[PDB]
């Protein structure tokens, strides 16, 4: 439940949030695979219902009405294909897996669905599972409106529903054997775990009697006797009755103070630096090493005032958010999640967003293709945060320094930090706003290397900076300011 899974050596998964079967296997095949990526979080998979006002939002498929393999980003005979192909390059396959509810109760009766089936939410029929009336917790929920009114009573926000969702039992066996059925369908084809969203929301109870029906996983690609990876969803930035700790012995958790943390440092807000840094971790108030899965943002909390509000850092603040994404690669906390996602038009009222219902780039609700340029970005308005040389060059690093102890730190009091991993890597930042310089103990033999951020190792040259290391091991490091992207990572596979 903790192990990744991931083909050993490789320690990152990606989230393409919204991206098309089609365009993740051929992704797995000229990108991740050669790149080192471990593997790769896809959006859910299940038919959804379709949600015209406002027009196709990224939030509809969290609304489930089946659980057939139809959806806008492809069908079942492409999803196969997309996770056949991934794991012949050694790149593994993560599902979002949305089992607290079905679509919102207050939907309208018909077939407007990704697939057709018919569904009646009113009358809670889901005639393509088949679920009914009394597989939902209508009557297990004591408040007045019938959602969550309160976060300090742990009984309405699991049995209540989430935003008008259809609330499902999940202490019938009906239900759980349901649940199990899709995700071992799943989980047969070849995937190697499994995202469960909105796990606060739901009994850790219940959700261990779902994972006890889980097959092993697939032989054809993973050693026998292998547990699916299981990494639940649960906000708790602390001050809330329900607690992360609760869903440990289900499998590992998403540990939302990293982000939220991380992000105020980096802005330098309230009284925050760099330097603060040192004890970075569980040492901060977070939960075991062993137990989290990290992230500066997810798909959720980017677009909003999800978890960590505005200090959380985006691909619309660029040069901090390459800062952040390279301390995150580099630390040896949490296993590793990348985001990577699409631009939208963001309209502020009052400091909120209110066009964060925007959906993926389409034509006519149909999601446009990923395409890539000359200079290895993508069009179509899809960012690709994990093909930008920073991103990709540190999800590298981490591969390379795997298991190596934290070493080496380095501070100047203020926000000039540096670490090194072992006698493999050594990373250096520069958050203050004024010249660094200085002669580091890196750790690391002596020679040149190529600086990964700036550049990339072609043979026997570097096409950005370069760091000698002296035969004792210290370096000299000169980072301004004002600089592109202010730091440095040097590692053993990069020395010349
Ligand atoms: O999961 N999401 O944030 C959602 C899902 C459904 C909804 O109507 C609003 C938000
Ligand atoms: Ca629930
Ligand atoms: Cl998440």
């Amino acid at each position: 439940q903790y192990a990744p899974q991931t083909q050993s050596g490789r320690t990152s998964i990606v989230h393409l949030f919204e991206w098309r079967w089609v365009d993740i296997a051929l992704e797995c095949e000229r990108y991740l695979g050669p790149k080192g990526f471990g593997g790769v979080q896809v959006s859910p998979p299940n038919e959804n219902i379709v949600v015209t006002n406002p027009s196709r939002p990224w939030w509809e498929r969290y609304q489930p009405v089946s659980y057939k393999l139809c959806t806008r980003s492809g069908n079942e005979n492409e999803f196969r294909d997309m996770v056949t192909r991934c794991n012949n390059v050694g790149v593994r396959i993560y599902v979002d897996a949305v089992i607290n509810h079905m679509c919102g109760s207050g939907a309208a009766a018909g077939t407007g669905t990704t697939c057709g089936s018919y569904c009646n939410p009113g009358n809670r029929e889901f005639p393509a599972v088949p679920y009914s009336a009394w597989d939902f917790n209508d009557g297990k929920c004591k408040t007045a409106s019938g959602g969550i009114e309160s976060y300090n009573d742990p009984y309405q926000v699991r049995d209540c529903q989430l935003v008008g969702l259809l609330d499902l039992a999940l202490e019938k066996d009906y239900v759980r054997s349901m649940i199990a059925d899709y995700l071992n369908k799943l989980i047969d084809i070849g995937v190697a775990g499994f995202r469960i969203d909105a796990s606060k929301h739901m009994w850790p109870g219940d959700i261990k009697a779902v994972l006890d029906k889980l097959h092993n996983l697939n032989t054809n690609w993973f050693p026998a006797g292998s547990r699916p990876f299981i990494f639940q969803e649960v906000i708790d930035l602390g001050g809330e009755a329900i607690k992360s700790s609760e869903y440990f012995g289900n499998g590992r958790v998403t540990e939302f103070k990293y982000g939220a943390k991380l992000g105020t440092v980096v802005r330098k807000w309230s009284g925050e630096k760099m330097s603060y840094l040192k004890n970075w971790g569980e040492g901060w108030g977070f939960m075991p090493s062993d137990r989290a899965l990290v992230f500066v943002d997810n798909h959720d909390n980017q677009r909003g005032h999800g978890a960590g509000g505005a200090s959380i850092l985006t691909f619309w603040d660029a040069r901090l958010y390459k800062i952040a994404v390279g301390f995150m690669l580099a630390h040896p906390y949490g296993f590793t999640r990348v985001m990577s996602s699409y631009r939208w038009a963001r309209n502020f009222v009052n400091g909120e967003d209110v066009n964060d219902w925007i959906g993926p780039p389409n034509n006519n609700g149909v999601i446009k293709e990923v395409t890539i340029n000359a200079d290895t970005t993508c069009g179509n308005d899809w960012v690709c945060e994990h093909r930008w040389r920073e991103i990709r060059n540190m999800v590298w690093f981490r591969n390379v320094v795997d298991g190596e102890p934290f070493a080496n730190w380095w501070d100047n009091g203020s926000n000039q930090v540096a670490f090194g991993r072992g006698n493999r890597g050594f990373i250096v930042f520069n958050n203050d706003d004024w010249q660094l310089s200085s002669t580091l103990q890196t750790g690391l033999p002596g020679g040149t290397y190529c600086d990964v951020i700036s550049g990339d190792k072609v043979g026997n040259s570097c096409t950005g900076i370069k760091v000698y290391v002296s035969s004792d091991g210290t370096a000299q490091f000169s980072i301004s300011n004002s600089a592109e992207d202010p730091f440095i990572a040097i590692h053993a596979e990069s020395k010349l």
